[PDB]
RNA sequence: GCGAGCUGGGUUCAGAACGUCGUGAGACAGUUCGGUCCCUAUCCGUCGCGGGCGCAGGAAAUUUGAGAGGAGCUGUCCUUAG
């Protein structure tokens, strides 16, 4: 019984990290899209376009 | 420079879709098809046209020009001369 619960508890642990690893790479591209697009926000179009 | 002068193709309203992201409503680090352009000009200004008076009498013509505007471009060939 002792090895179940273990094998358990493993179990439950290991799919706790994954959902935090998923959050944490969606996080990490969602801040990267950010830092562009303030990057970006006055280099598009042309010259006049970009006076607008 | 110029939308009370015109257009409205791009973009940034509401629809819909693709890629991508989000558990999601939705969103862009990307695209795509469709999407109401209102106003009778008072004043100055600008382009034309009149009326009034003035210009030491009242008229009909012809004029000077202070001043203002307009125009202001350029090719090729022949000759000089192979
Ligand atoms: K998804
Ligand atoms: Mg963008
Ligand atoms: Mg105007
Ligand atoms: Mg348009
Ligand atoms: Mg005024």
């Amino acid at each position: 019984e002792k090895e179940q619960r273990i094998a358990n508890q493993r179990h439950q642990y290991q799919v706790q990290q994954r959902q935090i690893e998923k959050i944490e790479t969606q996080m990490v591209q969602l801040k990267s899209w950010s830092e562009k697009a303030h990057r970006d926000s006055t280099k598009q179009g042309s010259a006049s376009e970009r006076r607008q």
